[PDB]
């Protein structure tokens, strides 16, 4: 209804925050993740956490300021995205492992079952942390269709480990106007003014939405998929003017506000492009503790945890939040094939949103090819 407004506003304002965290951190890699698979997952523990534990989580999360509609517009998203008729797959593996010795309680397990068509998993990490590794691995990559295995490293599970909350996800989607096999050719990606780097770049001659946005230094191009349900947007600066990517003034002004403006700004309009879109396979994992206590969860993750919505006990704390997305970009989308002049050739920032819903599902940073 409007609770999945919310929840879709949480998401691409969680989105720039988790972004400018990790921005910080490394200024000179890909930054890629997916807002949703990482929202939506927490939501699991967020649904458990009890006083200031669930207090944090819903203020960096963007659930409040300073409950029931957020848990009610998730699981409208979720029965959204997971349609029959979709055309494009959101393979998705959330859920919270919770050691064998916990006490879980019974209203958590059918409100949980609920909202998400999720449940907390008992394994003995205790006594046995490989075997619940290896069951956990092994589910997270029967859930996103074997692309992402080993999610959980052996330095992730140990005797100590009381909770899990894996995250992963898997993208599997196909252009509206794919491009052709044959005119994908090797081209120099500038990394840099003075250094660029060879990666295999498609193109096309056709017509999509298009902002100029003269006063901000940038122009850009709206990419559907299928019918449309999905698209690609990707922000170019209208070039490198910087001492790195070129992207340093849309990250000094990136807002959530101003990304959704740009999205469906009547100032965007049907365009004929010569569209030059690299080749490149993102597989970002990222361990979200540290990130997640710098954008202020805190007590979730220290023996003062308090998730007393699914234990009896206040002795529950989260070990480890693992995250991983694996999305392509190719000829046909995320899979390979058998008039303004729009060359990406340089560092951009782009984001996979679900239209009607207005949600971002994924969301990074290209600047610098992983080949």
């Amino acid at each position: 209804e409007i609770s999945m407004e919310q929840v879709s506003a949480s998401i691409g304002n969680f989105t720039v925050d988790l972004f400018n965290k990790l921005n910080e951190t490394n200024r000179d890699k890909n930054i890629f993740f997916s807002p949703w698979s990482i929202s939506s997952a927490l939501a699991l523990t967020y649904l458990a956490a009890k006083g200031s534990t669930a207090r944090e989580m819903a203020e960096v999360l963007h659930f409040t300021e300073a409950a029931e509609n957020i848990h009610s517009g998730f699981k409208e998203l979720l029965t959204a995205f997971n349609k029959p008729r979709n055309n494009y797959s959101l393979r998705s593996a959330n859920r919270i492992y919770v050691e064998k010795t916990y006490a879980l309680l019974p209203t958590y397990l059918q409100l949980s079952k609920k909202y998400y068509k999720a449940e907390p998993q008992k394994v003995n990490f205790k006594t046995a942390p490989e075997q619940s590794r290896k069951e956990i691995n092994t589910w997270v990559e029967k859930q996103t269709e074997s692309k992402i295995k080993n999610l959980l490293s052996s330095d992730d599970v140990k005797a100590t480990t009381r909770l899990i909350l894996v995250n992963a996800i898997y993208f599997k989607a196909e252009w509206e106007v794919k491009f052709q096999a044959e005119k994908t050719s090797i081209q120099p990606f500038r990394l840099s003014k003075n250094k660029s780097k060879p990666v295999k770049m498609m193109y096309m001659r056709d017509t999509f939405p298009v902002l100029i946005m003269e006063k901000m230094n940038f122009k850009m191009i709206e990419l559907p998929y299928v019918k449309r349900e999905l698209s690609m947007f990707i922000l170019l600066p209208d070039d490198i003017k910087d001492g790195t990517t070129g992207l340093e003034q849309l990250e000094r002004e990136l807002t959530y506000e101003r990304l959704s403006e740009w999205a469906d700004s009547k100032m965007m309009t049907e365009t004929l492009v010569d569209l030059h879109l690299p080749k490149f396979s993102l597989e970002d994992r990222i361990d979200l503790r540290d990130t997640l206590r710098n954008m202020g969860m805190t007590t979730a993750f220290t023996t003062n945890a308090d998730f007393r919505g699914m234990t009896d006990k206040k002795d529950l704390a989260i070990s480890k939040v693992i995250h991983q997305s694996f999305v392509a970009v190719d000829e046909k989308g995320t899979e390979a094939a058998a008039v303004l002049k729009f060359k990406v050739d340089h560092p951009f920032h782009f984001f996979i949103r679900h239209n009607k819903s207005k949600t971002i599902l994924f969301f990074g940073r290209f600047c610098c090819p992983v080949e």
